[PDB]
């Protein structure tokens, strides 16, 4: 990553331990749960299209994902190809070269260059548009490796509304279709797959009403000597 | 926070990426427990909003947890608002502007505002200011996530009263009590619920015991049985 | 390891006790698997050859593996001597010494020396080509700690199409196979160890199927409709 | 109700008695359809107020589902005043005077005004609107008896694709949804076990695989056979 | 539909529900068979798009059918823009507008434009367009289902051929196949699969002949007539 976004000495130095670790345990213990997603985000935060490329290739082992992510990447950039021809005029006083596909996957473009584009000022954003897509080829990933749909997200009979909304809300945030098919399943799918007490209480309250306070009413029927409707 | 480098001038920098992982270490181990909130104050060290955004935006398995703290927030934020007569941007040529809501949250400001509310005659600690809100969500988010209810913890015989008082402690937290109510759940509740060879000496202690003296009565160092708990 | 400035040329700096920590770890867990590859990749960016000796020094296991992979490397080494290599960067440095095999492995060049090498312009790309050398090695203890597999390997009766697929990119990984086979071997093997009724989906996708089209028609292996298990 | 006649004018006539049985016939004898509507549309041809206020006065039976729909226009006539105060500003001679929703449900307007309207040319549409309010109730009376369920319409391995677009969007004629729900529906919801024959036939379309011949694909020897039932 | 009762014509009333039920019994009895499609044009002279979309919406079921119809509808709407570049914003109430794809298709056009194309000097046949594009819709219903094996067809001990020639006929216009085919199978398939006596006179006939010459030597015992109404 780069570790100065001010600062010009020691402006960048090589991944975390911690940082592969733990996303060597998302992809193995997780399994390639819809969580995934926004995890890969928070590790992404400042990493290179070469610290990118570690993390495209550290993915648990799994070899065939590999495949499934690198094609993916490599028809974008491609299309980044077709997108923008080549300048070879006169360079704008302070102004840098734009990348190209190749650039961008870090193939032809030095990591000096990389690190540049990066702290540039307005940023040339060449690690947050390859790391996007990245998790499109990570997406893929996780629709063939783990069976998990916001359709079959089903509350427990004597399980916590919180522990049921974590799942229902960790697999919604992975779904790419959008912003109003989003919004729908909040309002459809969770209020119909909770249990008949809660479901209650949701449609009564109805889906308008805050989380907190869905929630609150939600844990507050399911805690200390609960009953288990049968179904 | 301010540089830990010790050679020449000290100079103000964002939270570190070491830092970040650290963050990411701290979450996917004590995730929404009452344990997080002191490893957070540890963390969020000389923080501006712009940093408090960046720990809010680098989690990643837990969205719901997620949406109430970023509702959380807002509910504060417009408090804020409510609170305070402000205008939008300066009242007079050449002085600062007044803080909105929405810029204590990082939100509606620039960083190159957030150091200077902070260098205002008296200062303004946006962060420190900022960090209670995201508090608060947190204390929501673990009340209602954790799972043992303070009405129902009991010692058995094996049991070590060190790991039982850490879980009703530990419960009392989540719950977020008064001290009022602690001092009366201490009182009562506790002693009770110890297992009888701890119990009759923490019944042979007279009126209004310190949690000092039911330890030494109890302790009773070593077991019960084989190998204790030490978590 | 080599640090990043943003002007000017890369910075030498001591090793993380957590990087040795976690290739120890590694070393112990994945010895005979292709997951020694990516991990060791992931461990040794911007390394110099004294942070390839460090790594390889660090290891008290498996010493008939690292003795292989030694004897390996010196065959590389004797080569670069002897038939002189094709490399980016100076073949005849005028001023500085042409790099011997040893000298690439470090075994009689001071860290100095080979910070000289990388930090040259054109450079001469030492740690790179030594990591290839260790890589080589790293393919010889894969395929002599775990033997030819890939004709063995079927679907199972119950096992979905997918971790079959990832079982096979593992096997033909191991497997060391030429080119020519491996892609012969994705596109007939892999259908012809197949699930039967999967096969027929297979025989209508082709051969120049990806992953994705293919992980997508055929799935799980699926089962009599309308019946229940015997008792 | 209304009768057009030459030049596209328009004249008046009493509410047929005929009609009224007519309408009686449809809301009890197809009761709760969605086939309820287009019916309704042309029994509501050239309908002032009046005539709609007898239709919908008239019927005795299903007096839940008449309730909702007298709700249901009473809310969107309150509803409409808001949007648009009568007569704002400058009040021009020329006019009939404009429809309050109060008038619109023909509940402050006469017969004298109710036929102003409609021999007004351009045609006022009062009486259009309240049947569009009307179809609104009808379309909410349709949901809410209808049996259809959208949590158990999916494509599993047995089930040809005609056989669930023909059940999903029965269902859908009941429930509603957005398209860009219905096309997330059908890209990958519905479909994510969907049948293996299915698939192969997909594939072996090409990329010219049209919705007609995705129909008349998959077949086998359960239910109705192939020879022809139509004299 | 328009009327042509009254001098200078030009009149609109609603469809009688009659007529709508008329139409329930076409269907009912005779599903799409390939003579619903003229009837469908006979129902719908001097219809407008909202008299079809009423026609066409009072069917019972079929929604993989009324799919399959409905977008290719769309799509002769879609090309339909792009033969006649037509374009507007807001809709005037009086005003004679050019009709786009979509107005032809009663989607965007209220019933006073459609009847006022209608009306038009010259008449503008708003009507026909989307009624000829419904009967490319029926079109395609019949391509998919109304073959079934003509191979089935064999002359029965006792059939006479006026029987079984009309019986092979309401297979062969059953079956969608190309004429030339027909043609083959009336001078082979027909003859071929006769009974023993008559195969060999209609081999004196030769079956390049007029159906009349096949009836006069093929000749069989009279009675009343099986008038061919067990299915």
């Amino acid at each position: 990553p780069i570790v100065q976004n001010l600062q010009g000495q020691m402006v960048h130095q090589a991944i975390s331990p911690r940082t592969l670790n733990a996303w060597v345990k998302v992809v193995e213990e997780k399994a390639f749960s819809p969580e995934v997603i926004p995890m890969f985000s928070a590790l992404s935060e400042g990493a290179t299209p070469q610290d990118l490329n570690t993390m495209l290739n550290t993915v648990g082992g799994h070899q065939a994902a590999m495949q499934m992510l690198k094609e993916t990447i490599n028809e974008e950039a491609a299309e980044w190809d077709r997108l923008h021809p080549v300048h070879a005029g006169p360079i704008e006083p302070g102004q840098m070269r734009e990348p190209r596909g190749s650039d961008i996957a870090g193939t032809t473009s030095t990591l000096q260059e990389q690190i540049g584009w990066m702290t540039h000022n307005p940023p040339i954003p060449v690690g947050e548009i390859y790391k996007r897509w990245i998790i499109l080829g990570l997406n893929k990933i996780v629709r063939m490796y783990s069976p998990t749909s916001i359709l079959d997200i089903r509350q427990g009979p004597k399980e916590p509304f919180r522990d049921y909304v974590d799942r229902f809300y960790k697999t919604l945030r992975a779904e790419q279709a959008s912003q109003e098919v989003k919004n729908w399943m909040t309002e459809t799918l969770l209020v119909q797959n909770a249990n008949p007490d809660c479901k209650t209480i949701l449609k009564a309250l109805g889906p308008a009403a805050t989380l907190e306070e869905m929630m609150t009413a939600c844990q507050g029927v399911g805690g200390p000597g609960h009953k288990a409707r049968v179904l």
